[PDB]
């Protein structure tokens, strides 16, 4: 028998993969639901948003959201070995150690600081800072600090930040992440390097004690007393039931609530309106989702040709406090440099080459959301909703985060670029921000949060990452996250798979 | 002051006078020798052999070469706006990934390879195959690929080929270059496009921050320290100074090198030869020319009239390996379908009508050949060694793209065409077919190599393209190549300018 079963083989599931099968004596069973990688362009790092909507795309659609001009939204996830980390924008950020405090707070359980993290995201990366006592060194995850290859136009947004009094950082992962620089890349040799790439080798594919099931989706966990007893597996053509000892979830922010769900482990009420028994009522599977959002966007026309960028088009991402460029600490909002002129289904695509966009967000919405399965079926639709914009503070933030978009864009070290704003222009009053602002956000891409790891009786899972009413049973991906990072998640992802997979080499047998 | 002076307005100098003036803030000067294109025939297609020995040709006559029977060969280029593209077959070939491979390899800079080319080709090419991922769409340079309009002759010789277990690909530029298939070709509308008519558009002309100054010829480059300072400009009535802060040389496979000789920079031995003061040292300068050969030709007399052809007379090449019609990969020699009977001049012409010439070549010579001034004058005649047909795997590999042509030249699927073998009859030795491939072969037209870009000390241009002695002074044209591509050149002599104008606007200021 297998002594663990991890669902899926995304970011979290490729590292869990790799990291338990190190030990000899385990044997490891990774099911992916997507199939392995052919596909070249997804290689490409400049054609990441032409991927989506392809055949390896989940490709959700959220309810309409009242806070955003009634739009509904598209997800975009990964269906394939590596997960989201074939789709993704590449770009490594840590997140700010007040981002992790709160999830001190949270779990009751220092392991999750940064203090703790710090030789956990060490082991993760090869970064060219490593020797730092801050950046890991000869990790399987490449950091990349872009210097020559950064776009004209970036070098020209950061000297504008710069110049209002932000630092100049050298990436976002010092523990200081307020200030002006290049985004950081999971990049090597001029091409991308996804979890699967970098965890999943040759090497450690061709481990006898690990088995990677491709094509094959989990729809049901069987439950025996307070033990998951067996995986109902549906593959391509039929299914069956795969038994195991331990069984970890990697499905991500919204199909690993999803497989509980549909395994009667969930809020009592959606189940039954999903047609679901319910034999676990766990009220908050699929609640406190998080999202980030960019405004798309403060959008300007440009004095010259905008090339396509030698990287991955959203170059610099510049973190900073509401209410000045000079105050330092955790992270606010964030205005991020784009070398394509990005702009939400509610404004008319500019010509490419004549306009780039300054995308706006801000780093920790208050706002809270939720997901549920409709009904017992995979191909039963689930229903999202993030809830964007819902509160009075994330609407405020979103105001003072396009104030300083618009700052930024219209200084003197962005004259040779910028020929004219094209949006949102001059709105006269908060409601006429309000409503450009609702009309032009997007997904970041960082949904997380339905498994939510905490101390209180009512969390999804414990610090240990196990969920609370069963003993063989753990939730290790975005879902756990108890909030947001200030930035992109992925390494946070990886962080929680790691911490994982060393508590596990911790206390076994 | 001009910031940038382009010498010579022929296919790359085309491309960087339209792709460097995009920028408004940069001042632009292109320099070419000939006069602007009033010749109504070199926009007819089928014209294409009867402008060369025109007005607007250079017509160099290169030494008598040992490997080719003792023959002296005639070098047509053009000389008007638009180069070498106002006389050329404007067939279009981006080359093989192995072609390329070499170039990463001598370069030892990723961006001269494929998968860093593709982007470039794209940017490029207008191709009915675009939103492939492969072939670019919307880009300046049209790209034809016949079907109706292919002569009955070039079918049968396709399905000659097809039937010896050659594939049939659509054009050459799929990154799959062994095949059977029409070649692609620079044509809209049924008129030939030039580079000149692509790039050098109404609109473009009409840029205040570009220049074009036609019969004029740049005769020195004048240097200070480490920077050329000037160039002494040569007009109809007259010579002056024009001053520039940098130089870009595009003046082709033979008037580059020429010109830096001129100028006091190539070999010291030389220079001395032709009685020119020697400032820079730089043996390299006019060494590894290379260019392909034909064999004209493998004559076969027909069973019925040939047509002049709806195209351009050379409608078909078959690229393939030199020992079988089904392996893959890099191709080694080629068999071209010819629906005119071209022959060198060693033989007499078959009244027209009643034959046709499959061509036969190498793909990859080894021979390496040079290019000196004779003197420091405009008028004074380059001397051209191309050292054709020097190496034994040279005249080896000849042998077989002639058995090659003639077992394509036999099959059943050209019964109808094929009347009899006019040439070269029957050679009974490897001596009989050495001595007709030396008296049949000449130029297929594509000269480069003189100023080859490498890692190496004593190359004479950086990756960048930037010459290793001087600061502001660079070389992009077919006269920096490290190796001949597969197929015709343009392409890639295209190429090399869309990644100069990228690295320009890149970095200045
Ligand atoms: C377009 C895009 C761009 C992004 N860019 C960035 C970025 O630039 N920087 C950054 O930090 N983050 C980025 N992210 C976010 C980051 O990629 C994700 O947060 C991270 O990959 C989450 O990892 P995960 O393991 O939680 O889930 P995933 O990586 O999504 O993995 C989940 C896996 O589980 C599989 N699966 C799901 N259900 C089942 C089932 N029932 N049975 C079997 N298998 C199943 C899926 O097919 C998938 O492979 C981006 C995300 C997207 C969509
Ligand atoms: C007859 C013929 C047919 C061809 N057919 C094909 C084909 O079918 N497919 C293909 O891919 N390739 C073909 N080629 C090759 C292709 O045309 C050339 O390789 C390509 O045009 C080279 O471009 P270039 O910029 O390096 O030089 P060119 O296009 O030759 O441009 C050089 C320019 O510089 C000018 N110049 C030279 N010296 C000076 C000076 N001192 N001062 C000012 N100006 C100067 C010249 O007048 C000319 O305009 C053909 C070539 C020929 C001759």
């Amino acid at each position: 028998n297998c002594d663990i079963v991890i669902v899926g083989g995304g970011s979290a599931g490729s590292l869990l993969a790799a990291r338990l099968s190190e030990d000899p004596d385990s044997r490891v069973l990774l099911i992916e639901a997507g199939e392995e990688p052919t596909d070249p362009d997804i290689w490409n790092p400049a054609a990441w948003p032409a991927l989506q909507g392809r055949s390896y795309d989940w490709d959700y659609r959220t309810e309409a959201q009242a806070g955003t001009a009634g739009r509904a939204h598209h997800w975009a996830r990964g269906r394939l070995i590596g997960g989201s980390s074939c789709l993704h924008a590449m770009g490594y950020m840590r997140g700010h150690p007040s981002d992790f405090q709160a999830w001190v707070d949270a779990s009751g359980d220092r392991r999750w600081g940064w203090d703790e993290l710090l030789p956990v995201f060490q082991a993760i990366e090869d970064h060219p800072l490593g020797g730092d006592g801050i950046h890991g060194k000869g990790g399987p995850l490449p950091i990349h600090l872009p210097a020559d290859e950064v776009s004209p136009l970036a070098r020209a947004f950061i000297e504008a930040g710069a110049s209002l009094g932000l630092p100049r950082l050298e990436g976002h992962n010092s523990g200081e992440m307020i200030g002006v620089t290049p985004n950081s890349l999971n990049i090597r040799d001029g091409r991308r390097v996804t979890a699967a790439d970098a965890w999943l080798t040759k090497a450690v594919r061709g481990r006898k004690n690990l088995t990677i099931l491709t094509g094959s989706r989990v729809r049901r966990l069987k439950l025996e007393g307070n033990q998951v007893r067996s995986l109902e597996v549906v593959g391509r053509q039929g299914s069956a039931e795969v038994f195991a000892d331990q069984i970890v979830l990697c499905a991500g922010a919204l199909e690993s609530p999803a497989l509980l769900m549909r395994s009667g482990i969930g809020p009592h009420d959606v189940l039954d309106a999903a047609g679901v028994g319910c034999l676990i009522d766990m009220p908050d599977i699929g609640r406190n989702l998080q999202d980030h959002l960019l405004g798309a966007g403060n959008l300007y026309a440009a004095r010259k040709p905008v090339p396509p960028s030698r990287l991955q088009h959203s170059e610099s991402m510049a973190y900073m406090r509401a209410d000045s460029f000079t105050a330092a600490g955790q992270p606010e909002i964030v205005v991020g440099c784009g070398v394509a002129p990005i702009v939400s289904e509610s404004f008319p695509a500019p010509a490419a080459g004549s306009a780039y966009s300054l995308l706006f967000g801000i780093t920790h919405p208050t706002s809270r959301g939720s997901v549920r399965i409709s009904g017992p079926e995979l191909g039963d639709r689930l229903i999202i909703d993030p809830a964007y914009l819902q509160t009075g503070r994330d609407r405020e933030r979103f105001r003072r985060a396009l104030e300083a978009s618009r700052t930024i864009g219209h200084r003197d070290e962005l004259a040779g670029w910028r020929e004219r704003e094209l949006l949102p222009g001059t709105p006269n009053s908060a409601a006429e921000m309000d409503d450009f602002i609702a009309r032009s956000v997007i997904t970041h891409h960082h949904p997380c949060g339905t498994c939510r790891m905490g101390k209180d009786p009512d969390a999804v899972v414990d610090a240990n990452l196990r969920l609370k009413a069963l003993d063989n049973l753990f939730v290790v991906d975005a879902s756990i996250m108890p909030n947001l990072t200030a930035g992109p998640i992925h390494a946070a992802v990886l962080a929680i798979a790691e911490t994982f997979a060393r508590q596990y080499h911790h206390h076994h047998h």
